[PDB]
């Protein structure tokens, strides 16, 4: 029986039951009578596929992490209250991957398709209002391979009851704009348009007013604005348009990410029958065809990342502290964009870049009606393509966040005329929605040889002239050229650099190479591995760094994700990536640094790598830094400066870079233990940062921190607790990669534990982890309980270790 106290949207995550197909078709799942009373008991978000051991014979394979899909079940029983009598009552997903199909009482409700987007079904008339249980099914068939990364199976995402009026305010049934906010900025207002619509789902019409009310982020108003009475007739929807104006508006930006908030009343008969929420900002920006992108009028380049949606040792199994943990460490390298690759966004990750400021790209589609792979979306683009799009802008038009919607990515459809006229619908079905924000796709096909600019393909182009941004995958050798010979075009990299690195592995220092395996199933952190159609981090850069008119680049990627094992195909254990900047851990890669030094104003400093090598073996040691000069100390002797020269753009733009084109500085130093330090300086001689490399000792302990040491005590927010191996003064071991078991205590459960180890087999779901690297990671997820949280932790032959976090009911 749902617990309802008249809130509009309620969650629906628990109580359910859950079986996967392992032995062929489990009869009667779907009907009303069958006895699941056997089943496992769970709550949602769920993912069943992070919970399997890896199988090297998965028809995933490598693509998809080696984690077997399916068919997978979720039955869930229950009872409407009497205060929910008369509602309207519609069961909301906020996604299931996929081609789900939900039964409700022996009928079937509907076959959604598409894994990435939000659905909802009507079922205020098919639910039994004896007090007679209903039961609610959906059958999962995520029948393998479908992806070229790690999906995740099952209800991964949150699911809801919309309880409401027969009068109401519509799905997605507000839109609030602000139109020529350029000008009227200048006279410090903001002129607000707000559309609204309203559903009549009663037997006759009804007189219905509209009362618009905007608070701010303290929560005082700011405007109320009501209408007029309206006829609105049984059965449809009837639209409401309003103006108002808020003076000196506080802007959504990237450093001050502010929003308002719009409160709808529905207003019947002098009662308000139905109130719902808008959160939105208010913020203007712009695609210069030779200047670049500039957001509230001030000119910056796009720092992008390409993200996946899994969470790591989650799985796909959405979690707002999750993402957010994730879209943190982003900001802290310096990001401030997010290429959503290559579908919608959860919620959370909206909400994420709402809260912290970053920009977001949202993409549609991996595919147009060729499939990559068999069991891909293809096989139902064509019917549900108009449906899936719109659901996507619908749902997010009004988040401040997002500002480009991307209508495909690496299409192979586009080098013909089918493909052509399928861009031509897309862009249009957005529009029918949105026209405050530019359409842009990712292509990848005029990359060429990677050195002269490539003649376009004819239909290509024909789709660049469609859409209002162009993106491209990997195709630096274009970036000026087409500029100049289409020059009202706008461009950024959609997709870039795509190089590969394991976390604390510094092999073949002075190679760089191209696709290549190594016998340890890892690639350097030196920057000098990476795809055969990619570059280096830094080559990717300077291309970007170099022209104005180029908004920017959204790298591949900013965090390691499952599958996609790049370059090690078919290498089990090799079963997650290689190309994020940060590991699925949240730990950084030296080559987080490099961005750093690159795209942030703070001064810093980064040595690499570690220093524990044989004594007279010669290291290629590197500063990725943002100073003048850096001066290098071993054991308290200079073994010199190195230095940047100050340049300049072509449009005046200072940046660092020695003579010979190296975006960091390099000595050779032959190994001696101790302590390596880094002097970072400005021209003056001043010392503006610091940083410091020592050799460790024998292993002596675990050590744990947790990244908060409060959290909320809702059931689904985290801790993170890192685990390292050090020796006896404290220092990191840097290869370390003893066996960790984790115990948790007090009110919390572990949720998983990872190392961020590309080619490791081992469980995500256990509560033992080998470091890598001298590092692992145990997620903890608090209770519904106040109180406090203890993680122990120990290693054969080391001391223990244990920390704390407390929890607080919010």
């Amino acid at each position: 029986s749902v617990s309802y106290d008249g809130e509009r949207r309620v969650n629906f995550n628990e109580n359910w039951r859950f079986q996967r197909e392992t032995n062929g078709s489990i009869a009667g799942a779907q009907n009303p009578g069958f006895d699941d009373s056997s089943w496992r008991k769970l709550n949602l978000p769920h993912d069943w596929s992070i919970e399997l051991d890896f199988n090297k014979n998965s028809l995933a394979t490598h693509e998809g992490g080696y984690l077997d899909g399916g068919i997978g079940w979720y039955r869930k029983t229950f009872t409407i209250p009497e205060s929910m009598k008369g509602k309207r009552i519609s069961l909301d997903f906020d996604g299931v991957y996929m081609n789900s199909t939900t039964y409700l009482n022996g009928e079937v409700l509907g076959t959604y398709p598409f894994g990435y987007n939000a659905f909802s079904y009507d079922i205020s008339d098919k639910l039994y209002k004896d007090g007679r249980a209903n039961v609610l099914v959906v059958k999962v068939n995520n029948t393998q391979p479908s992806s070229r990364w790690y999906s995740g199976s099952g209800i991964y995402r949150n699911v809801y009851l919309t309880v409401t009026d027969p009068i109401h305010v519509a799905r997605y049934g507000t839109f609030v704009t602000t139109p020529n906010l350029e000008k009227s900025i200048k006279e410090d207002r903001a002129d607000v348009n707000i559309k609204t619509k309203i559903s009549n789902d009663a037997a006759e019409a009804k007189q219905v007013k509209i009362k618009s009310t905007i608070y701010d982020g303290a929560g005082n108003t700011v405007q109320t604005v009501e209408t007029e009475e309206k006829t609105a007739a049984a059965g449809t929807v009837t639209p409401f348009e309003q103006n108002t104006v808020i003076k000196q508006p506080k802007l959504w930006s990237i450093d001050k990410p502010y929003r308002y908030n719009l409160v709808t009343e529905v207003i019947v008969g002098g009662q308000t029958v139905d109130t719902y929420e808008t959160k939105f900002g208010v913020r203007y920006f712009k695609f210069d065809e030779n200047e670049g992108f500039s957001l509230n009028g001030e000119y910056m380049k796009l720092h992008g990342v390409s993200m996946h949606h899994d969470l790591g040792a989650l799985g796909a199994a959405t979690n707002a502290r999750g993402v957010e943990r994730q879209m943190q460490i982003m900001k802290d390298m310096g990001v401030n964009a997010i290429r959503v690759t290559h579908n919608p966004a959860s919620p959370e990750l909206l909400e994420a870049a709402n809260k912290l400021g970053l920009f977001i790209i949202e993409e549609a589609f991996d595919s147009w009606a060729q499939s990559k792979k068999p069991y891909d979306y293809g096989r139902f683009f064509n019917a549900w393509a108009e449906h899936d799009i719109k659901e996507m802008v619908d749902r997010g038009k009004n988040e401040p966040a997002i500002i480009m919607w991307s209508i495909g990515n690496e299409i192979y459809d586009t080098t013909n005329a089918a493909g052509v006229e399928t861009a031509r619908n897309l862009v249009g079905w957005v529009k029918e929605i949105d026209t405050t924000r530019p359409t842009t796709i990712g292509e990848d096909k005029t990359r060429g040889d990677k050195v002269n600019v490539t003649p376009i393909n004819s239909y290509i182009k024909e789709i660049f002239n469609i859409v209002d941004v162009v993106g491209l995958n990997y195709s630096e050798n274009n970036y000026d050229g087409y500029h100049k010979q289409n020059p009202s075009w706008k461009l950024y990299g959609s997709e870039t650099s795509s190089a590969t690195r394991s976390r604390g592995v510094y092999t073949h220092p002075y190679q760089y190479n191209q696709s290549t395996k190594y016998a340890d199933l890892q690639q350097s952190s030196y920057d000098n591995d990476y795809v055969g159609w990619g570059r280096t981090a830094e080559d990717a850069w300077k291309y970007d760094r170099d022209l104005k008119h180029i908004a920017g680049q959204f790298i591949w990627t900013g965090f390691d994700y499952i599958g996609e094992p790049t370059p090690y195909y078919n290498s089990y254990p090799a079963k997650s990536s290689y190309f994020g900047a940060v590991d699925t851990a949240g730990f950084p890669k030296d080559i987080f640094y490099y961005y750093q030094s690159q795209w942030k104003k703070e001064p810093m400093v980064h040595l690499l790598p570690h220093w524990n090598w044989k004594e007279g073996e010669k290291v290629r040691v590197l500063a990725y830094t943002n100073a003048s000069k850096v001066e290098l100390v071993l054991n308290g002797e200079s073994l010199g400066e190195k230095n940047y020269d100050n340049k300049q753009t072509s449009w005046g733009a200072p940046y660092k870079e020695t003579k010979d084109g190296k975006t960091y500085l390099e000595w050779a130093v032959p190994f001696k233990p101790g302590k390596l330090e880094a002097v970072a300086k400005d021209e003056n001689g001043k010392v503006i940062a610091r940083d410091q490399v020592v050799t460790a000792g024998e292993p002596a302990s675990v050590r744990l921190t947790a990244d908060r040491k409060v959290v909320k005590a809702d059931g689904t927010d985290l801790s993170f607790i890192t685990a390292d191996i050090v020796d006896s003064k404290g220092i990191v071991v840097p290869d370390a990669d003893h066996l960790i078991t984790f115990n948790v205590t007090g009110q919390g459960e572990l949720a998983g534990v990872d190392n961020g180890n590309a080619s490791s087999v081992e469980r995500y779901k256990d509560n033992k982890r080998k470091a890598f690297s001298g590092k692992a990671l145990a997620i903890v997820q608090s209770s519904k309980l106040s109180g406090k949280i203890t993680v122990h932790a120990s290693v054969a032959g080391l001391s223990s270790d244990s920390t704390s976090v407390f929890t607080v009911t919010p």
